[PDB]
């Protein structure tokens, strides 16, 4: 894992909605152009790179795979990720709707601001206020877009990427989640090694989300009760 | 390959637990009979095939499985490892008390099951809300009740899961729905309602399907550590 081979994305290359795996692909850990991608190549690097388990990393990476124009052939690219409602879903953190300009995929410099001020005055990323700032997304949409979708797939995954970053891009030395590195993550796209990241010690597993999820809803004022 | 129709309720000297499901795998000689001499590597396979657990949580729960032997280096843990308060046994369970009461919260109470089942009444079918409303009211009946009440992170994704487990995994093979009938005879009898229709469920229990199944669940629960 040499880190020092990072360079932002360049003209002709595929990238997604997920600054992880726009990530691994500036920094040349999956193929720089954002093509041929297999998951039985991208699962032992996000194990190596995030420590997600075993499984999770399967599953992950397959449903990456059912995103592609042909997911039987088992190759998928970081534009298939960009397909709406596949995997890409509405009320992101730091991309728009779908529904606004038909792009879904481009980091949005305002989104990621009323995002990011939920977390103001912090070096840290909190349970709670990462809860309030995904809820806040989905709030949003909600009142401004006539097709929202927000199904049960969309939730596990809207909950599970919070989860995901907060649970990956921590601190060796404390397990939390600098407000600065979500910045570098999100922004450019280059895992903060240089400032201080490395490979989590904790391995983000399925029954570790589950509990880290159902934390996450506890302290978010969602229901679908009444 | 696996034979249901040796059950027979548990028999004297024989350890059993607070969960139905090990108890009920003990009482159809699935794992020992008698509670002893359990192995993650003789346990998880057993969970694939009678419960069509993923690989990994099968690991991961027999591990905390594990972890409540005395000692988790001998590599064997015991039903009776699995009787012992707030290591994995927790209050503000189902079918049993709150270990604060009489010191036993591993006993089937008919008392604490009555109130349950009071949840699905006029039920044919467990539906996700009424899952969520009677676990939550255990908890509430605990925290009203038990001044030693502990629900920590760990109690609470456990609480969140063992209703999951039934939930998902107790199911007819021709709709994926939980029979209130077959909750009664797990709980009460602690035997699987093979005779009755079930069968292991076509759907897996992986890790992440329970992410979601615990999230949905929670969604229609008025639980909140926030006010
Ligand atoms: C392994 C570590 C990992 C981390 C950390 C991670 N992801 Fe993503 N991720 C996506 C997609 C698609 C989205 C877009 C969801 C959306 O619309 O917000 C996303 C979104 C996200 C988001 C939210 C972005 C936003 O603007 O809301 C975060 C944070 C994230 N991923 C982090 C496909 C993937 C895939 C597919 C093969 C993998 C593997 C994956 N992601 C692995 C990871
Ligand atoms: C694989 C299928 C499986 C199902 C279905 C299952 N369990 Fe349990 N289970 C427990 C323990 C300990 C409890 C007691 C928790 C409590 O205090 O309610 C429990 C409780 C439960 C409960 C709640 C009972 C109540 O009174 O609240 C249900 C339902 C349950 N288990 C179902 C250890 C285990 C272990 C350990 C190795 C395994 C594997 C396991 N359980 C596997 C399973
Ligand atoms: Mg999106
Ligand atoms: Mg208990």
């Amino acid at each position: 894992l040499d880190f020092s081979k990072w360079k932002t994305r360049q003209p002709g290359e595929f990238r997604a909605p997920c600054p992880a795996m726009n990530s691994l692909a500036n920094h040349g850990f999956i193929p720089r152009d954002g093509r041929n991608i297999t998951v039985a190549m991208l699962v032992p690097v996000l194990q190596e790179v995030f420590h997600l388990s075993p499984e999770l990393a399967q599953t992950i990476s397959t449903l990456g795979l059912f995103t592609a124009q042909d997911p039987s052939k088992g190759v998928f690219t970081l534009d298939d990720l960009n397909r709406h409602n596949l995997f890409e879903h509405d009320a992101s953190l730091s991309r728009e709707d779908y529904y606004f300009h038909k792009d879904a995929s481009t980091f949005r410099p305002e989104v990621f601001k009323k995002f990011m001020s939920h977390f103001k005055g912090k070096e840290y990323v909190t349970l709670e206020d990462a809860a309030s700032a995904r809820y806040a997304m989905v709030q949003e949409s909600r009142k401004k877009n006539p097709t929202f979708t927000y199904t049960v797939q969309q939730r596990i995954t809207s909950y599970g990427e919070t989860i995901k970053y907060f649970r990956t891009i921590v601190e060796p030395a404390t397990g939390k989640c600098p407000v600065a590195w979500i910045k570098i993550l999100f922004e450019q796209e280059r895992l903060p090694y240089n400032e201080g990241w490395r490979p989590p010690k904790a391995e983000l597993s399925g029954f570790s989300m589950a509990s880290d999820v159902l934390e996450l809803a506890l302290v978010t004022p969602e229901k679908l009760i009444d």
